[PDB]
C-alpha cells in the first residue's frame, strides 16, 4: 500500500559500543564485545532524539568517537584536543543529540539534523585519526525527518582510500533485493582519494534524500557522483523499477579504480529468485 | 518567444557503428566512416524509446553503455551481462524513458529528463578503459515536457588530459552570436578530477542548468567541479549582460590549464565582428 | 536575538582602488593602500544591481591582472593578456564590474541575478592562466547579496590554496573568533592544483546559493563536509555554537594527509564572559 514514513523523535536512546581490534591490523566499531565489523553498526535517529553511547575502548591504543552533522556539546568533540578521545581499556559516555527545524526568533529557518551522516575515529595513528579511519573505524548515521520514507533495507557503501569497507579488491561487497524493493543506500568516503560513485540501471536526486519532493524540486537526477574524504550521502531507489531484473553494477568510475576492484553488484532478484544472466 | 519541449512517446530508431579512427582513436558514428568524437549527440523526449541497431566494425569488442535511462540488463552493454558486440557484430540497444509522476506507494517518481552521456563498457578492460580513452563516447539529452530549448548546442567532454580527445591548444572553439539562447553539455572521464569554467557567464546548479523561478534556491555558479562519467549541462544567453567577445573556457585545476585544457566560446556582434581578436 | 538585518537593494555606483605588491617571500597580493595589500585580498561586496569601478595599480616587475567571478564584465574588464585587459608593470587601469537583480526574460525564461559567494583573483602572473600570480597569494573574496538576503555580524574568508590556508605555514590557523550566538559568516574559496574536502566541527549548512535553507521546501542538502576543486568559491552563515555550545570547533580539509600536515583552523567560540571551555 501507501509508503511507510518516519514517525516524530524526541525520545532519549541508549546504546553500548565497542572499539576492539579485528584481523590484519584492522579496527572496528561493534554493539557487543567481538561483534565488532567493518563498517560499524548503522545507527538511526528520528530527529528530536538524544542518544547516549555508551563507549569502551578495548584496545591497547587511545581512540574516539566523532561525528558528523549531529549535535553534540565539546566534550562529545572525539578529539585529543578537546580530551574527548577514550584511554585503552576506559570508558566514555559520549551525547550525540539531534533537533527538528523551525523559525529562529532572527526570522531564519533553522536546518534541521536529518541526513545521511556518518562517526568515525578522529585519534588512533594522528589527530585527525588518519590511522583509525584507514584501520576501518567508522559507520553509518542516518537522522529522518518526521514524514520521511522509510525502506525496505539499508545498506552502506564506504570509499575509505582504494577500498569499498575495507574489503580486498574485486570482493564486493554485494547487496541483494527483489525487484521492487525499496533499498536504502548510505554512500561514504574515507582517506586520501576523490571517488566517483556510480550505479547501473538506477538513478537518485542530488538532495537530502536521494528523492525528489515533488514536480517542484529541480535538484538534478543523477547515476554518478563525485565525492571525497568524510563526504556522505543516500537515497532510495526501487529495486530494478524500469529496468528490470539483473545483477547491476556499482563501482567508482575513476578508471583505474574500476580496474583494480573497486566494484559490488545490486543484485535483483525476479519474485521468484533468479537473476537472468547469472 | 522561448520553444519548448513537446510530449514524448514516440518509438524511434537509428543505427550506430563503433569504428577506428586515426592514430588509435576510436568513435561512435551515425554512418560508417562518418563516427566522430564526441560521438553523435542523442535527443530523446520523456517517454520515448529508441532502438539503437548498432555495428561493431572493429577488429575488437566494442559495447555502448548509457547513464540515467531505462535499459533492461541486455542492454546494460557489457561483458559481465553479455550485452557487449563481437568483431563485426551487430545488436539492437534498446533504451527507453520515463516521465515523472505519483507511484502506488505515493511517493514521486522522478522523470529520465536530464544531461546524460554514453560510452564503451568493453575495450581494454572490463569498464572500457580503453575504448573510452580512445575516445568512444557522446552526448545525451533527455528533455521534460515544457523544457526551454537551444538555438544550438555544444559537447564538452574533459577527457583525461584532452578536451574532446583534441591536442593540447586546440579547443574546440564554438562561435554564437550575442543573444543566442546556447547549450552546452559538460561530460567528464578518464582518470582526473577537473573543475569545468566558463568566461563572462554563468548558469544554474541543477536539473537544466537554468533557475525554475524566484523560487529556486540552486546555487548559481561559473565553476564546477566535475569526476569521471559527471554529466551536467546548462544553457546562457550568449554575451547576456557581458558583450561580444572571446569568452574563455577551460579546466580551471592550474596546471590543467597550463597544459592546454582550454577553448573559446566565440560570441560575435550582429555584424560579425569580435573585439579583442 | 532580534530580527536579522537585511541586504538592501543596490544599484549604486561605487568605486575603489586596488594595488598588486610584491610581499615578503616570493608573495603577490592585492591592497586598497599602497603597503596594505593582504592575502587573502580585501573582501568586496555589492548589492544586486550595483556597478563597481576599481582603480587598478600594478606595482610589480610583470605584468599581473583582475580577473573575477559571477559578476558581469565587458571583454576589456576579462583580465586576459589575449584580451588585452592585463596591467604592465607601473601601469594602471580602470576594471568595472556589473552585477544585476534576477528577472524574467522576455522570452517567459527567468534570468538568475548576479548574487552569490564568487572570488577574484590574477590570470597573468607565471602562466596565461595565473598559476604563478594564484600561487603567490594573489585572490579575495567578493560577496553579490540579493535584495533581503540575511546579514552576518562577521566574515571570515577560508582559502584552500594548494597546501596552505590563505597561503599560511602549516599549522599556522588563521583562527577566527565568535561568541555563541554571533551569525557568523564563511566564505570559502578554492585554488591551485589540488581537490580539497571542507570541514567544520559542530555545525551545518545548506549547499544551495546562501548556504541556509530558505524555508521547509528547500531540499538542498544539509552537510558540515563538502568537495571543492580550483576556482569553486561558496559560503554559507552559522549561528556559532547554536545547539552545541561554547568550544573551540575545529575547521579543517578532510583529505587525511592535508589535515596531518596541517590545513586546520579553529572557529574559537566564546561564552558572554569570553572563556573557551577546556582551551
Ligand atoms: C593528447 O595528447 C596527450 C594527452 C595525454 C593525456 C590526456 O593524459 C597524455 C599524453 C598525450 O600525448
Ligand atoms: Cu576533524
Ligand atoms: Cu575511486
Ligand atoms: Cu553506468
Ligand atoms: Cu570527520
Ligand atoms: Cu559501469
Ligand atoms: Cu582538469
Ligand atoms: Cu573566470
Ligand atoms: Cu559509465
Ligand atoms: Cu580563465
Ligand atoms: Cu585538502
Ligand atoms: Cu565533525
Ligand atoms: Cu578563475
Amino acid at each position: 500500500g501507501p509508503a511507510k514514513t518516519a514517525p516524530a523523535g524526541g525520545e532519549v536512546k541508549r546504546i553500548k559500543l565497542y572499539a576492539e581490534r579485528l584481523g590484519g591490523g584492522q579496527m572496528g566499531y561493534g554493539l557487543e564485545k567481538g561483534k565488532a565489523t567493518i563498517p560499524g553498526p548503522l545507527i538511526e535517529l528520528n530527529e528530536g532524539d538524544t542518544l547516549h553511547i555508551e563507549f569502551e575502548n578495548t584496545m591497547d591504543v587511545p581512540v574516539s568517537l566523532h561525528v558528523h552533522g549531529l549535535d553534540y556539546e565539546i566534550s562529545s568533540d572525539g578529539t585529543k584536543q578537546s580530551r574527548s578521545d577514550v584511554e585503552p581499556g576506559g570508558t566514555r559516555t559520549y551525547t550525540w543529540r539531534t533537533h527538528v527545524p523551525g523559525r529562529r526568533a532572527d526570522g531564519t529557518w533553522r536546518a534541521g539534523s536529518a541526513g545521511y551522516w556518518h562517526y568515525h575515529d578522529h585519534v588512533v595513528g594522528t589527530e585527525h585519526g588518519t590511522g583509525g579511519i584507514r584501520n576501518g573505524l567508522y559507520g553509518p548515521v542516518i537522522v529522518r525527518r518526521k514524514g520521511d520514507v522509510l525502506p525496505d533495507r539499508t545498506h552502506t557503501i564506504v570509499f575509505n582510500d582504494m577500498t569499498i569497507n575495507n574489503r580486498p579488491a574485486h570482493t564486493g561487497p554485494d547487496f541483494e533485493a527483489t525487484v521492487g524493493d525499496r533499498v536504502e543506500f548510505v554512500m561514504i568516503t574515507h582517506g586520501e582519494y576523490y571517488h566517483t560513485f556510480h550505479l547501473h540501471g538506477h538513478r537518485w536526486a542530488d538532495n537530502r534524500t536521494g528523492m525528489l519532493t515533488g514536480p517542484d524540486d529541480p535538484s538534478q537526477v543523477i547515476d554518478n557522483k563525485i565525492c571525497g574524504p568524510a563526504d556522505s550521502f543516500g537515497f532510495q531507489v526501487i529495486a530494478g523499477e524500469g529496468v528490470g531484473a539483473g545483477a547491476w553494477m556499482y563501482h567508482c568510475h575513476v578508471q583505474s579504480h574500476s580496474d583494480m576492484g573497486m566494484v559490488g553488484l545490486f543484485l535483483v532478484k525476479k519474485p521468484d529468485g533468479t537473476i537472468p544472466g547469472y
